[PDB]
């Protein structure tokens, strides 16, 4: 291939040594050299080189200021160079550029958005001092319309230019972030640059607040604007960084609990024994000895959990047979009378909690739904209770009644109601410091198991409507007293579709014997084909589809490990934020600024103050710090050679 | 008496840093069973609950889930315990969820409620034991010789 | 607290600027001080430092040969300067200190072993011409310990190999042989030894990754029949060395002398008539095919196409159409045929025997497995031999009595296919795609092969505890059956024998759970049988069984890692043993004075391009951008000299 | 306060048996991390730099006859008891203190330990 | 035991400054040294 040069030039046969004196920083050459004003001999002081740098963009990469004052004497075009000074990161330059078709930076570009998007301390103030604004956030030619609006929330989302031009750098680092990370699900194609940028911003608040010296200090910032109320709002707006803090988690420990691992559970139980003692205690008389001693959020919370357990053990002595027959439309138990008031209480909390949100974010928790469909299901069971108990009486044979009678479904839907009961328990797992980092990954990792489901129903449908339609031809119902697979001699596995869809799900855990795959007929082939489907089946889901279902968990584990101690730092705290106020100290069996600106901001100026300090003044180090050793000391030798001469 | 004899295998070079981590991830596998033993609890107290009206004894020489033709599985909250338990192990026949009588819609409820704690158990709870099991030995073969 | 000095003292008040004028590059200081300091001015020109550095320890720190030779010009204590110097890595002060109680320098340490620890080609070559020696590696056990290890540090260092060795090949082969033996029998200093180890292999192969043409490396490996160096740097296991691209790219021009389906075909049609070859090359080896079997390639598929034949033949001995039930049996129309592949493979193996000497012989799986193979078919062949004389006779096979010989021949034949079908496991190493994954599937079971000895323990324990609470219950009233093997299982734990085959079978879950239960009302013993059986069930697959494959999966992880130099060595393995004459038959047949020249200057331009190479990957690799900054200001500081 | 009295040149210039305070610092640094739980991977990390700077100053010991006059101060090894009953694994896996722990232990091939230890099993009651 | 501690320690402070000032930050040493003494010749010629 005889390859040429496409689509260049040349410079010229003088420029070039001009350039290079430049270049080597030549103080009298490129003086002689630019002495033909008004007197040229075709030397163009505004040449190019190949690579599209210019003389006095030479200068700026080496930023060297002799060179550049002499050019900028000389009036040579500048054009852009006070982007590329600012872009480069040097003081001098911009400070004598800021008084005086082919651009490599994008046409929306400033030279105020470019400084802050540097994170350089010292430009962006110079740049400020001067006056500027950058075009709020608030279609024809898309591709630079978000272009130029993910540039300026890039410059808005600076930890320089918030430092020194905002009125509260806390507030709007709060909605700066939180309208970043909802903006990266309206435009999917640049999601994983808008999520990455309010990360950045929560750990700017963090930061923010871990300059604090005192404890006088740290109790200032949380309670401004009826107690901790900045608090409140931080987890209003998601800043698990800013709330799992361990000098604000000490001070949220200090009023949670206002001894070793012998000397805790004891006490804790006879703390617990007697619940139903300091709870008459407070309606009684208010006192600080027994009705105060309650208000403790560690004493409120023991409570309301030993009243759960109390619940707990009753449930689970109403299924004795110590305590009506088997007799039809019979009245409520002595247990199911002392379940009423618990039941009572719940329905009365979740009637209090359902208007005080007004079903926005009240329903979206999983903590939520599961306590409405079991609040519904014990609403169902008194409900059919009461409906059989006036339309039905005489005892009668329990064998003898016809299925759909209002009593079975009621003891089958309360059946059904306190499995859900017991299994919200596990929520309290999030106080304890061993089972909580565990259970709060263990139900995120959750979400991932949630996706195998959408192609496992797939594959089980597509295998029962195979099955169905091969076998629904033979089924029989003579000789049979009893139908189905739940039987000692499994009869009609795939007969129809309602017990195809179940035969299959009771074969992952092998309880589906092999037999039921023959017919009464002489007939080898079908036979033969439907134990190939079964088999065929039984390889997918058991050896593909489950074995790859535990590969992916594993390194999903791995990325909801790493962050597991933030997540249940704001559960936990979530929990106890929730002990902290009054009208909850009841048990359900037993319910049935003026200058309050001014220390504000004059700590906060403070702590301004102190971050941005430790954020120019101890990063320069961050190898660095000794290349302007050598310069300084060069310096110095050549200011004691000149002068000495 | 048997098993101390394990003890001795911290004497040998090969035998003897497999048992010591070993030993180390043993202490997740006793948090998590404290999630196991909830759930069956809750799972028990909702079988036994359905199924405590249907106990018979009549003409049968045994009573039990460990018998030839098991019955009575879910009677009692000590036999519905550990039913639920030899399930793990596929031991557990199906048509234990059956009673004598033609009541079709308490059945489907208490296999729906077997089948549930079967899933819950096997593919859901089993499955997240050896993902940390897994995550875990990485940290402690770091420091193991 | 109150924190105060300990068993420290004071330096001096007037040698302070003396030491800082060395620190600080001066020089007409340090020309006075010295000048001055002759008539006994006790000035002590010999100081210390916080750090214990002296007046001449500081001028090799900033390397500066002006301030040394000043130094070095008045009478001043060196001591083991030179030692500081080599490990400074200036060879300027090396150079001046070599022709002229308290050390940081273990007593064993000579100049040239330390120079041999820092690597470098210039200052072992100076201290090799002035004549040095290192002693020959063979109370205190501390010294002799960190004795033995710094000669052989010494002795591995690629620039001392490259300089003073006569064949640097082979003393890299020894060399590794000696440091993984010495591994073993050193517990304690185990992997600093297998470190020194590796890097005599990697050394070998950069040796060899210099060869810039075909006629070099068919020189190298051809030294002292063909291929004589590539077999020998197998016998010492050189992985790195067998497995370099060129190597690989030389051996497949011998293995071979398209798409899947226009090669899967035509190995098809090959192995189609391997009779018709081997007929050819045992009649006439002369043009047509008598060569066309000696192709290591086409052997191979003629060899695995006998093979393939072999096994086709017992799965035919199974069907009904190869007699009836009678005592003494001829031998089928099936076992005539299958005689001779049994008597080539035993012919085969007896003479691969002594070759090894039965040294080395049992050691790789294959070749144990073999000598297992064909001593059941040789009992095989014994047991009907003497049924035919003896026990012969005409009855009906549920009238036998067991232990009959021709009970006994029948399943020592069964349990011998099982091993000769397995044997073409061996036959994956050949293959792109199913090599690396068995030899990761090989290297990792070793690794379960430990966790089988607590497994074993467990069910011990267990058995013991189960059979001694069973045992006297047992009964066999009215039962035609005994034990677990039928539909009505009993007397699970009534013998030990019983007790651990039905502790195993229950892995599987198919023991039931009425086998827990006795004749009689005790119920108090079956709920504490039950209970030992529960608890046996709980740790052998919830725990036991998940810690498995916990630490397979971390195992799997170091063996993938160097996963394709293991493939390529065994196929390599595989590939020479087609390579020479002998046994190119099918098992059912066959029943120096111009050569060292070349060599040593191949070998010297070998050796100048390593060291060509190794000086700029190391003088190069930003360092390099280093020394242009000195010559500059040296260049300076020279003319400003020269017009001043 | 206590992350100044871990550094090792404090330790090394100012105590009088730079071995003990390397233990009871180590020690009471390890249980403080669970007192202040709010800060505990911190105290974590200083307690285990108190247990590399014994390691590392036990590892320049030259011969062997230092060796066991360290091992041996305050009947035998009374400071190899020591530092197993304050947790001190690296101290105690060393390969110096090993080999010399090896050597009072035992005071061969695959094939020729297993037939001896059997013989000499075999044989305990005499 | 006095006497071995007082070796112990000493080495292990040698080897401390040791590995500390030499660990491409010791090439930093050896211009500004130069440096250092171009400048003093420097003067001491003028
Ligand atoms: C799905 N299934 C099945 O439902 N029943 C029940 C039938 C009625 O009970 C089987 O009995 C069965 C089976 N699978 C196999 O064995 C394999 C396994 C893997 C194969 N291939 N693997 C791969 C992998 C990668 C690439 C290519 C192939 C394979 O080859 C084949 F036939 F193509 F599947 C067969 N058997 C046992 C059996 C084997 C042969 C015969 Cl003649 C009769 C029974
Ligand atoms: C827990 N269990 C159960 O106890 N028995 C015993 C009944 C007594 O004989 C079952 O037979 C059964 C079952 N589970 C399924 O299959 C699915 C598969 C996916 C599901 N959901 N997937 C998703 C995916 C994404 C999001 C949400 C859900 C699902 O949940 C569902 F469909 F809501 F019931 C059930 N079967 C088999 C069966 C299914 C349908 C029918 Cl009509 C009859 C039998
Ligand atoms: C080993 N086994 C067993 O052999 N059979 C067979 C008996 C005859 O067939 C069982 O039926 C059984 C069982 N295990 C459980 O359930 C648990 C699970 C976890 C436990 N503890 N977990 C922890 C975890 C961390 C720390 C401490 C404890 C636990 O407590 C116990 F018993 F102590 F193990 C029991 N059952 C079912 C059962 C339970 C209770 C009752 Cl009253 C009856 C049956």
């Amino acid at each position: 291939p005889l390859r040429i040069v496409r689509a260049e030039s040349e410079l010229s046969t003088q420029e070039k040594s001009y350039l290079s004196a430049v270049e080597k920083g030549d103080y009298a050459s490129v003086k002689l050299a630019l002495e033909e004003a008004e007197i040229y001999f075709k030397i163009n002081i505004n040449c190019i080189d190949p690579l599209g740098r210019t003389a006095l963009l030479i200068a700026i990469e080496n930023e060297n200021l002799e060179i550049i004052e002499l050019l900028l004497s000389f009036n040579v075009y500048v054009g852009d160079a006070l982007l590329h000074a600012i872009r480069k990161e040097v003081v001098g330059a911009v400070e004598l550029l800021l008084n005086h078709q082919f651009s490599d930076f994008t046409p929306d570009i400033t030279p105020i958005i470019l400084a802050a998007h540097t994170n350089n301390y010292e430009i962006i103030k110079m740049l400020v001092q001067k006056g500027v604004s950058v075009p709020q956030p608030h279609d024809v030619d898309s591709l630079r319309h978000s272009r130029s609006r993910l540039n300026i929330y890039k410059a808005l989302a600076s930890p320089s230019l918030i430092a020194l031009s905002s009125e509260d750098p806390f507030l709007t680092a709060f909605q700066l972030s939180w309208e970043l990370q909802e903006l990266s699900k309206v435009e999917n194609e640049f999601k994983a640059e808008y999520e990455e940028l309010s990360h950045q911003c929560k750990h700017f608040a963090k930061d923010l607040l871990d300059q604090t010296r005192s404890s006088r200090e740290l109790e200032l910032i949380l309670n401004f604007r009826n107690e901790l109320a900045r608090l409140k709002l931080a987890i209003k707006y998601r800043q698990k960084e800013f709330v799992a803090q361990p000098n604000c988690q000490q001070l949220l420990a200090s009023r949670w609990y206002d001894r070793h691992w012998a000397g805790k559970l004891i006490t804790c139980v006879f703390i617990g024994l007697m619940f139903p003692l300091l709870s008459l205690c407070y309606l009684v008389a208010p006192k600080s000895r027994y009705g105060l001693f309650i208000r403790k959020p560690f004493i409120k919370f023991i409570c309301h959990t030993a009243s759960y357990l109390t619940f707990l053990f009753l449930l689970l002595l109403a299924s004795q047979h110590i305590v009506n027959p088997d007799r039809q439309g019979p009245k409520p138990t002595t247990v199911e009378w002392m379940i009423l008031p618990w039941v009572l209480g719940f329905i009365w909390t979740e009637i209090k909690q359902m208007w005080d949100g007004g079903f926005q974010d009240y329903i979206h928790d999983w903590w939520n739904l599961m306590d409405f469909v079991m609040n519904s299901l014990y609403l169902a069971t008194i409900s059919l209770k009461i409906v059989a108990y006036v339309k039905y009486s005489g005892c009668k044979p329990r064998d003898t009644w016809e299925m759909w009678h209002p009593t079975l479904v009621a003891e089958a839907v309360f059946a059904i109601a306190n499995i859900f009961s017991s299994l919200r328990l596990i929520s309290l797992f999030t106080a304890n410091s061993h089972l909580g980092p565990l259970q709060i990954s263990l139900g995120r990792m959750l979400l991932d198991i949630l996706k195998f489901l959408f192609i496992y129903c797939l594959v089980l449908l597509a295998f029962a409507n195979g099955l169905n339609q091969l076998y629904f031809y033979y089924e029989n119902s003579e000789g049979m007293t009893c139908k189905g697979i739940r039987c000692e001699r499994q009869n009609n596995a795939f007969s129809t579709l309602f017990e195809t869809l179940q035969s299959l799900f009771w074969s992952i855990f092998g309880l589906i014997s092999l037999y039921v795959t023959n017919v009464k007929a002489d007939h080898k082939f079908t036979e033969f084909v439907g134990a190939t489907m079964f088999g065929t089946y039984n390889v997918i889901s058991l050896v593909v589809l489950l074995n790859m279902l535990i590969a992916m968990m594993n390194n999903s584990y791995q990325h909801i490990a790493d962050h597991a101690d933030i997540e249940w730092k704001f559960a936990r705290t979530k929990l106890w934020m929730s002990y902290f106020e009054e009208g909850g100290t009841l048990p359900p069996p037993f319910n049935i600024n003026v200058r309050l600106n001014h220390q504000y901001q004059e700590v906060l100026r403070n702590l301004v103050k102190r971050y941005v300090a430790a954020m120019i003044r101890d990063a320069k180090t961050e190898t660095e710090e000794n290349f302007k050793e050598l310069k300084q000391d060069i310096s110095s030798f050549r200011y004691e050679v000149i002068g000495m001469m």
